[PDB]
């Protein structure tokens, strides 16, 4: 009489991932059928790849999941709003699919199976092929993912959902952001440091009162109370060397809340002042998603 969270929310050092987000074209109700096959198929890879350690996250957006779900739970869930009057911007889907493993190869097999499952159901909108860089890097030079939540027992407290109608499902926030490498390269390493809150190559964090407020870690490093806003975060690299690059930014919670209260501050809507990071980066796509726990991706039909 327990859940069991979905696959994908809680491993760690995966270096590869794939995310496609996707409109609804036809009935809500097909969406119930190939999501029971999808997690099927998950299974399927995981026992034919087990050295992988392939995970997979189905996740909804607020229109489909208040049918899919009758309105019951999910309270907090809704439409992602434009945050700073525009600086974010809002590209609300129905559909994510968040695969994550050690194998790029298996994360593409795993991404045609859970097209087939869907199949003409749904209008594939975005799809980023996530890769962890060097020392898990962001290809802005930073270490990515120092304060991250580690080790299964937190990242669950942090993610999960404990008790009620939505035991074991999480909230999910995504947004790809399109990084401006020749403008953080006119910036010197020091002024890149104040920007981040963090310094470059030894990844050390530089005191609260010795940084900008608008420095990233100013912005998202908040307390309520002493009590930390924590999220579990799953971002990695993604691009071209030529072409668009950046970082699909992507995080886990129990509760939207805390993802909202990190967003209002680096957008502006706080306290007037804004994250230094869009000096050389933008956020283009933007969407919160409910992640049911397994066993009512069962319940589904
Ligand atoms: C271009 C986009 C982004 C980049 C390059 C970026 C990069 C970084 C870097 C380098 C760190 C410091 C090392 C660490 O992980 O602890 C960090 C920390 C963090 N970032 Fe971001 N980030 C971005 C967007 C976001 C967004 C959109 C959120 C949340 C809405 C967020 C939340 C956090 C959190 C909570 C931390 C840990 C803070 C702490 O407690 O020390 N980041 N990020
Ligand atoms: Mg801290």
């Amino acid at each position: 009489g327990m859940s069991q969270v979905q696959s994908g929310i809680l491993p760690e050092h995966c270096r590869a991932a794939i995310w496609i987000e996707a409109n609804l074209k036809g009935d809500v109700n097909a969406l119930r059928e190939a999501s029971k096959i999808f997690v099927d198929n998950v299974a399927t890879f995981q026992a034919k790849f087990p050295d992988a350690k392939l995970g997979a996250v189905v996740a909804f957006g607020n229109n489909v999941w208040r049918q899919l779900s009758g309105g019951e739970g999910a309270d907090e869930l809704k439409d992602f709003p434009v945050y700073g009057k525009g600086l974010a911007p809002s590209t609300q889907y129905d559909l994510l699919i968040h695969i994550l493993s050690a194998r790029h190869e298996v994360n593409f097999s795993v991404a045609q199976a859970a097209l087939a499952a869907f199949g003409d159901a749904i209008d594939v909108k975005e799809e980023i092929h996530g890769f962890r860089w060097v020392e898990e890097r962001d290809l802005s030079g930073f270490v990515d993912g120092t304060e991250n939540p580690a080790g299964e027992e937190t990242r669950r407290e942090v993610a999960v959902i404990k008790d009620g109608v939505d035991a074991g499902g999480s909230y999910v926030f995504v947004q790809r952001w399109e990084h401006n490498l020749k403008q953080l390269n006119r910036m010197s390493v020091p002024d890149q440091e104040m920007m981040i809150g963090r310094t470059k190559d030894a990844n050390e964090e530089i005191d609260g009162d010795e940084r900008p407020v608008t420095s990233h870690l100013s912005r998202v490093d908040l307390k309520e109370d002493g009590k930390g806003l924590k999220i579990v975060r799953q971002s990695l690299p993604y691009g071209t060397a030529s072409g668009t690059h950046g970082l699909y930014f992507c995080a886990y919670c129990a509760r939207l809340y805390n993802i909202e209260q990190q967003l209002l501050s680096m957008f502006g809507d706080t306290d007037g002042k804004r994250d230094a990071m869009l000096r050389f980066t933008k956020p283009v796509t933007g969407g919160y998603y409910f992640a049911p726990s397994l066993e009512r991706i069962q319940a589904l039909g």
